[PDB]
RNA sequence: GGUAAAAUGGCUGAGUGAAGCAUUGGACUGUAAAUCUAAAGACAGGGGUUAGGCCUCUUUUUACCA
């Protein structure tokens, strides 16, 4: 068979602040995707992207905005069942998959294969990609570009001009014909000759396209004229179709440099994707954060707006797609930009909506509370990001000048940008400790997300180093010294405590949990094993005032938990079905909804948060009856004090209508 | 919400083009059941490749998701 018909490139990041490059190629054959960061686990599976047929992954740079969500493709396929599949990249990338197994588990089942840089040229029945490796004095220093080609298209063949001359057309004697034109031999029919270009079109060698990756000043000089380029800038086979530059901003400006790439000729089309894009493509988390604000403005808040040479460029934007075969131009036919103008619309005439919010807010037209205690829920999915479900991060401020995470994950950061606004910053800086639950992937391969960037948010106004303060199982130690020993410098951000020794009766260890217990104001820090996993712990934070909130998460009821909760302000619980089967517990080692009502009723605390939702079929908590006004419904990006309370009672009802028809598990 | 198998008629087996059971008048049979020389409904709804078999976007059915 001949090469592809068509050819279509499609971005992917667009250069969002919230996540590293990432580029997507659609082959009739094959899928190829380079490079992919934290927050596209989002962004494919939102825009009906196929996780299936991705056989071959590509990336660049060792840092985690392009290594950092290899973890959740992996999964995706495990869980997808492809049969094999290929990955490339430095080196030493195989370090990176020899420690996923730690935590994710084995990965038998689905095959993945790795190739060194000893074989720069790698080929298939569709395309063909030649990979040159790039040292640099300042493995942060590698970041290998790529280079791509085309098969040769044959040119379609003039099946009606055939048969205008008079050969058989319609039946099995004109397929030898066109085979032996195809093969590019003349065939001499009724004493005449027919030239190859009379019957079909000049064959076309195929576009190509290129990738660069120039992070700064170090990479500048070892790819300064490369011997590679020479040989294909200017005219060469074919002209260059397009090119993406993902240095940045700061690159593109400098003298030196901005002329090689007008080397490749005018017909050369180029792209940059950097952080100014104004990107906005949340149309629908952005309209039900919107219908969520509509229902109560205070108790839900509202996602802030992220906005925004010698050749022109055109910025990339969301699902900015190109055409290389059928035609070297570009298409904007799948824009996604949000629109509140028209989510008002379905936000204030969905059907009885407007009669329940119109009696709620007459219903809510005893003193004040505390000012500044608040709890911030970031993420109420289970280990698969879907359209308002991601895993939990369960942001809390204990004070504004001391901050707390109660678990973390990936997708987390972005969620808290285009949010917090202006504030991100600052906010970042009051972070002073975190710490992780269990030893699942989900709970702790956000670290390093919030990590890198809360270091550059330290220096972003002149403050002096705080590293942070990380309490984990042992197990997660091994994990963060291979990444600091394989891809980047990490440790001195990070340290380690122990679990067992804030176990109820259990010189560094005891000065770290003291500093950090008067640094954010805390009168005791408590931790306990749990029926979840092996090394599964939770934790439990009384105030000097008697505040008290305990988070279980994923658990099966126990003893020492109950018996911890006791004179509990607050508690989040985990839910696993509302109302449904009560069997095979163990498989999912986790609690019941009734049983969670039932022990929250007993608990003695006055309410009790549901955030942790399984998400093996998505649909909204189908609330189990028989309950009362302690227990409530957590979803992302929510807001209040501690003695706001009162409110939430009255939001069930509106929270109800808006969804209106709910898509629940059916018998199939 | 995601993954897996079929969209051909009253039914099924496939992709050179379509075939058996059944029927419209019945021939051997007083009798309407046995055996045909003719008949018919015909590959879900779009398009990319210029041909069906390939891929792509909804629609129906079944099964699975830790
Ligand atoms: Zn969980
Ligand atoms: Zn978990």
């Amino acid at each position: 068979s001949g090469g592809p018909n068509t050819v279509y490139l499609q971005v992917v990041a667009a250069g969002s602040r919230d996540s590293g490059a990432a580029l997507y190629v659609f082959s009739e054959f094959n899928r190829y995707l380079f490079n992919c960061g934290e927050g596209v686990q989002r962004l494919m599976q939102e825009h009906k992207l196929k996780v299936a047929r991705l056989d071959n992954i590509f990336l660049t740079r060792m840092h985690w905005s392009n290594v950092g969500g290899l973890s959740g493709m992996i999964l995706t396929l495990k869980e997808t069942g492809l049969p094999k599949c290929v990955l490339s990249g430095p080196p030493q990338l195989e370090k990176y998959l020899e420690a996923i197994k730690i935590f994710s588990g084995p990965l038998k089942g689905i095959e993945l294969a790795v190739r060194p840089h000893s074989a720069p040229e790698y080929e298939d029945e569709t395309m063909t990609v030649y990979q040159i490796p790039i040292h640099s004095e300042q493995d942060s220093s590698l970041v290998v570009a790529f280079i791509c080609k085309l098969h040769l298209k044959r040119g379609n063949f003039l099946v009606l001009k055939a048969k205008e001359m008079g050969l058989p057309v319609g039946t099995a004697a004109i397929a030898p014909i066109i085979a032996a034109v195809k093969d590019g031999k003349s065939i001499t029919h009724e004493g005449r000759e027919i030239l190859a270009e009379e019957l079909c079109t000049p064959p076309d060698p195929g576009a190509a396209f290129v990738v660069v990756e120039c992070p700064d000043e170090s990479f500048i000089q070892p790819i300064c004229e490369n011997a590679t380029f020479q040989r294909y800038q200017g005219k060469a086979d074919a002209p260059v179709a397009l090119v993406v530059h993902m240095a940045p901003a700061s690159v593109l400006v400098d003298s030196r440099y901005q002329q090689w790439m007008e080397r490749f000729g005018p017909d050369t089309q180029h792209l940059v994707l950097n952080e100014n894009c104004a990107s906005v493509h949340n149309l629908r988390s952005h309209k039900i954060q919107t219908q969520l604000n509509l229902i109560h403005p205070d108790i839900f808040p509202l996602l802030t707006s992220f906005r925004c040479l010698s050749v022109p460029m055109v910025q990339g934007e969301c699902l900015l797609k190109y055409q290389l075969r059928p035609r070297r131009e570009w298409q904007r036919d799948a824009i996604i930009t949000c629109n509140p103008e028209e989510f008002i619309v379905e936000a204030l005439q969905l059907p009885n909506f407007q009669q329940s919010v119109q009696e709620y807010r007459r219903s809510a037209q005893a003193e004040k509370r505390s000012q500044y205690p608040e709890i911030i829920f970031l993420g109420t999915g289970s280990a698969i990001p879907m359209k308002i479900r991601n895993v939990s991060a369960t942001l809390v401020n204990i004070s504004p000048d001391t901050s707390l995470l109660l678990d973390c994950g990936e997708g987390t950061f972005g969620q808290l940008c285009r949010h917090y606004g202006d504030q991100v910053d600052r906010v970042l800086g009051t972070l002073a400790a975190v710490f992780v639950s269990h030893l699942h992937a989900d709970h702790h391969t956000g670290l390093p997300s919030i990590l890198l960037q809360r270091e550059r948010a330290l220096a972003s106004l002149g403050k002096p180093l705080h590293p942070l303060l990380v309490v984990a199982p042992n197990q997660l130690k091994a994990w963060l010294q291979q990444y600091h020993n394989q891809c980047q410098e990490v440790l001195h951000h990070i340290s380690m405590i122990p679990a067992k020794c804030l176990q109820e009766g259990a010189p560094a260890v005891e000065r770290l949990i003291s500093s950090l217990l008067r640094t954010c104001d805390l009168e005791e820090f408590q931790t306990c094993l749990v029926r979840h996993c092996k090394h599964a712990f939770g934790c439990a934070l009384v105030h000097t005032s008697g505040w008290k909130v305990v988070y279980s998460g994923d658990t099966m009821p126990c003893e020492a938990l109950v018996r911890m909760g006791k004179d509990a302000t607050l508690l989040i619980h985990e839910a696993t079905l509302e109302d449904g089967l009560e069997e095979e517990a163990v498989e999912k080692t986790h609690s019941t909804t009734s049983q969670a009502i039932s022990v929250g009723m007993r608990m003695n605390a006055e309410f009790i948060m549901l955030n942790h939702f399984s998400q093996r079929y998505a649909k909204v908590p189908l609330f189990s009856p028989n309950f009362s006004e302690k227990v409530g419904v957590a979803f992302d990006h929510m807001k209040v004090c501690f003695g706001d309370f009162p409110t939430m009672p009255k939001l069930i009802p509106p929270l109800k209508a808006l969804f209106a028809g709910d898509i629940e598990e059916m018998e199939e």
